[PDB]
């Protein structure tokens, strides 16, 4: 096939810093550690303030992985849309891009969760500066119906 579009290295620096500045995991350097969806999973129990992660954490990397992919879908702005937003299969084929598009929709939803406002100053400038970008494309694209293929541009910068 044609080759696949590709991750940026500074829109995968960014996501991989908010990423460890949870402190739900040890740290990690590369977005194809997120691949097992152990992270994934915690960040969800974090949005919901429960524990029904832990069960799924038992299970397999195909299961741990629908659980996400259903979280996400679930919590679309529009859930009747016929794109879904992440291919299932592209994650097991160890695709950063379609890893890192899952990290920046957890980032939204994070971010529009209970939980107390990120001190966004904890990071460095240019991680800043990222994120600050990354955040307006989810401002101005996110309830869109082109999403997926405008994430994806995004991503490649
Ligand atoms: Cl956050």
């Amino acid at each position: 096939g044609p080759m696949g579009m590709t991750l940026h290295a500074t829109r995968g620096a960014a996501l991989l810093s908010w990423v460890n500045s949870l402190h739900v995991a040890d740290p990690v350097e590369a977005v194809l550690q997120l691949q097992d969806c152990s992270i994934f999973i915690k960040i969800i129990d974090r949005i919901h303030g429960t524990e029904e992660g832990q069960q799924i954490l038992k299970q397999p990397v195909s299961e741990r992985l629908d659980f996400v992919c259903s979280f996400l879908q679930k919590n679309r702005k529009h859930p009747s849309s016929p794109e879904c937003l992440v291919s299932a299969q592209k994650v097991l084929e160890g695709s950063e891009l379609e890893l890192a598009k899952m990290t920046m929709l957890l980032l939204y939803h994070s971010t529009m969760s209970s939980k107390s406002p990120r001190d966004w100053e904890q990071f460095e400038y240019k991680i800043q500066a990222e994120l600050a970008v990354i955040l307006k494309f989810v401002l101005d694209h996110e309830d869109g119906l082109n999403l997926n293929e405008d994430l994806e541009n995004f991503l490649q910068k």
